[PDB]
C-alpha cells in the first residue's frame, strides 16, 4: 500500500508491489595518518 | 501506510508512523435555564 519514493503513484492505483531494503549503519574513522592510497 | 495527514507527504516515503485516536460522540441538552455560570 501507499506511494513510497513520492512520484504521484499509488500501488493500489497502478497494481504495482513494493520491494525494500532498510538499514541503518555507522562509519567511525579515528585516524588518517594510517592509511595510504593508490591512484592514478 | 497511506497518508492520512493529507498533506502530500506519504509515510513510507518518509519513513514516518502514524498515531492517530478517533472517536464519535455526542451532546445534547434538555435546556438553558438550568444551568448558572459565573463569568469575570
Amino acid at each position: 500500500y501507499g506511494d513510497p519514493d513520492q512520484t504521484g503513484r499509488d500501488l493500489k492505483g497502478h497494481n504495482e508491489v513494493m520491494v525494500r531494503a532498510e538499514a541503518v549503519l555507522y562509519v567511525a574513522i579515528e585516524s588518517l595518518d594510517s592509511f595510504a592510497v593508490v591512484k592514478e
